[PDB]
């Protein structure tokens, strides 16, 4: 129950703002777009502000007309067909309210992903809803797809948005501007310098519950072992101690962690910029009105920002490269960086393959464009924030109330940029050894859950790391039997490359099968023969029986793992199963399946 800020309209009035951009974001993408749109306002004679809708009462939109040439934009991302956490209040309000928004001008840009059933659902709603309430759309709804390239969809929409804005309000197209000012600190107590904590100063040292995204709990790594047998890759199992954290969790929930960048990568960035990473400083908002005093916990050292608060590995967005251009002394290199923001032509094509496709991180760009030597402080201002990574808890709270398990594949690949890229969180996690190695973390509740009725059949499909949440399920179902409860069939459809290469939890799964915790352990080994053998091939094999459990046993279906292809193929296989046994046409099988998803009997936990 957050305490709302006062009317945003009155703040707009007091600060001569005429445009406000709200962001529905969870990973900071929509939040970046909002700030870019808000900043853009200046280049058109207007002045805007960015804002988290959760901190305000959107009912005040009805007051927006009181401002001449006022306008509100919504950059909303979608999550499982739902609004982001910070946009829930707004969502619920849009449904219940009946307020008249006559005179209100708006525009919406949604951040979606096409390979989802509910693509840009939130943006579609906000856009349609504001109009029903009586507001008037000032520019078409933007439909951004992260499946293709979201950054590009945004550029295209944006490039057309402002001209429309200008034409309607009749404003002219009226300049590198810093958002913060640098303040070095030659001397000051070490007790007031942030060293990586995410919120309250010294919150990592002095831990006080409850713990969450703002006040993560530093859990000790009690176990970290290699799960796979072979050496092709590195899959690992970690156990985090959460005793005395008061944290509650259930199988199906996710555990997030705040990682630390590679120190060598941090040191190189400083070295190539001739900067002293150990300088203590702060970046204070040049706009004293905003509640955002700094871009990250300050005061702090550059080293610390680059290590715990900044994203130095994902490809830089076009606006960041656009601003850096000024710092490239070699003409041709300044030109390339400047054109990265293009909505077409060689500039766009160059950005797409040389930066995105090749996965060049900031350091790589600084090395391939040697004339580019920006001042460290302005760089830290442009870089996006370092995000937490989520992992499907691999343990059951019934069996391990004080411990959270993680099952992850360490990311490390050859990038077309020529260098080897390392995953921020997994590299960091992998290096944690039980001593007091700690991991900042918090739990996030999910809807991925075992059936309430212990007798309800369970069908789990989780190839590769998709097995994670299922180890928790199996433990819990095994615990239920020990507890004298009556458990229905528990079926696992797992998959890996080779039984002697990356068969995760081989020994543990064998045990559960032996004791009957698992009614069936169906494993598809994709590479032990010439043709591929996948989990869906096993589902098809056991189609008759699966149908029986589904249509007559009320079994719950669970799919975890890769969302690009595996989840879809598994889904298609279930369509064919229903269609054959119902029986019914494909179209009716798709409806039947989707229904199971709404009635909570077909759940997902996939990612990319
Ligand atoms: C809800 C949810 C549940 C998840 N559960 C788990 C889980 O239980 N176990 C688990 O292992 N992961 C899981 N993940 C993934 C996890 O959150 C991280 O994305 C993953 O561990 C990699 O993070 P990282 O920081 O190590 O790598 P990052 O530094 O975040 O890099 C990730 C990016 O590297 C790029 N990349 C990876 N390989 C290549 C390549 N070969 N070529 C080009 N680009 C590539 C991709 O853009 C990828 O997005 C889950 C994610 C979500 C959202
Ligand atoms: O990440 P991670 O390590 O968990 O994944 P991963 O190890 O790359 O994949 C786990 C298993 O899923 C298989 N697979 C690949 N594509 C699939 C699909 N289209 N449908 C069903 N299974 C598929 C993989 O086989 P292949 O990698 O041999 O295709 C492998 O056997
Ligand atoms: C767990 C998860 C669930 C998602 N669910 C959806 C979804 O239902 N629909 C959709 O269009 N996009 C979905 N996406 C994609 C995001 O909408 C897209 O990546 C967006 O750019 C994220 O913006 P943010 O960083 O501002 O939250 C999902 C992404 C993740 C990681």
């Amino acid at each position: 129950p957050p305490v709302k800020e006062s009317s945003f309209v009155e703040k707009m009035k007091k600060t001569g703002r005429n445009i406000i951009v709200f962001y529905g974001s969870q990973t900071g993408t929509a939040e970046e777009f909002a700030n870019r749109l808000s900043k853009d306002a200046h280049r058109y004679g207007m002045r805007g502000m960015s804002a988290d809708p959760e901190e305000y009462d959107l009912a005040d939109l009805s007051s927006l007309p009181e401002i001449d040439k006022s306008l509100v934009v919504f950059c909303m991302a979608t999550y499982e067909g739902d609004p982001t956490d910070n946009a829930q209040d707004f969502y619920d309000w849009l449904q219940e309210t009946d307020v008249d928004l006559t005179g209100v001008k708006f525009a919406v840009f949604g951040l979606g992903n096409k390979t989802y059933e509910h693509f840009n659902a939130m943006g579609k709603y906000v856009d349609q809803r504001l109009e029903q309430l009586g507001a008037q759309r000032i520019f078409e709804l933007g439909l951004g797809d992260d499946d293709g390239n979201l950054e590009e969809d945004f550029i295209t929409w944006r490039e057309q948005f402002w001209p429309a804005v200008c034409e309607f309000f009749g404003v002219e197209a009226t300049s590198s501007i810093r958002q913060y000012e640098l303040v070095v600190h030659e001397d000051m107590d070490v007790a007031k310098v942030y060293t990586g904590e995410m919120g309250r100063l010294k919150s990592y040292e002095n831990q006080k519950p409850p713990f969450d995204a703002k006040n993560p709990f530093l859990a000790a790594v009690t176990a970290n072992r290699k799960l796979n047998q072979g050496t092709e890759r590195h899959l690992m199992h970690l156990e985090l101690d959460i005793s005395d954290s008061k944290i509650r969790y259930e199988s199906g929930d996710h555990v997030a962690v705040y990682p630390a960048n590679d120190s060598a990568l941090v040191n190189q960035i400083g070295e190539i910029l001739g900067a002293d990473l150990d300088v203590i400083m702060s970046l204070n908002n040049l706009d004293e009105e905003s509640n955002k005093k700094h871009p990250f916990p300050c005061p702090t050292t550059y080293r610390t920002a680059l290590t715990y608060y900044l994203d130095i590995t994902n490809p830089p967005r076009t606006n960041v490269l656009y601003e850096l251009a000024q710092y490239a002394s070699e003409p041709s290199e300044q030109e390339h960086l400047h054109k990265m923001a293009s909505s077409s032509g060689e500039g766009k094509e160059l950005y797409l393959s040389w930066v995105v496709e090749a996965r060049r991180h900031i350091l790589a760009i600084l090395q391939d464009y040697p004339s580019l030597r920006p001042p460290i402080d302005h760089l830290c201002e442009l870089l996006p924030r370092l995000q937490a990574r989520y992992y499907s808890i691999a343990s059951s709270s019934k069996v391990h109330p004080n411990s959270v398990h993680i099952c992850a594949v360490a990311v490390e690949y050859e990038a077309k940029s020529g260098r080897v890229n390392k995953g921020v969180a997994t590299s960091w996690l992998r290096a944690k050894e039980p001593a007091r190695a700690l991991v900042p973390m918090f739990v996030r509740k999910s809807q991925f859950r075992l059936p309430f009725k212990s007798t309800t059949p369970v069908i789990m499909v989780g190839p590769g790391t998709g097995i994670a949440p299922f180890m928790g399920f199996i433990q819990e179902r095994a615990w239920l039997r020990e507890q004298g409860k009556e458990v229905g069939e528990t079926l696992l459809y797992y998959g890996c490359r080779r039984s002697d290469e990356d068969y995760l939890y081989r020994e543990e799964l064998a045990r559960f099968h032996k004791d009957g915790a698992l009614t069936q352990l169906n494993v598809a080994f994709s590479r032990e023969q010439a043709h591929k053998v996948y989990v869906q091939h096993l589902l098809k094999r056991d189609r008759e029986h699966l149908w029986k459990l589904i249509h007559e046993g009320g079994a719950h279906i669970y799919v975890c793992g890769d969302a690009r292809n595996m989840a879809k193929d598994v889904q298609n296989t279930f369509y064919d199963i229903v269609a054959e046994f119902g029986p019914m046409e494909h179209t009716q099988a798709v409806d039947y399946v989707k229904k199971l998803m709404t009635k909570g009997r077909y759940s997902l936990d996939v990612w990319s």
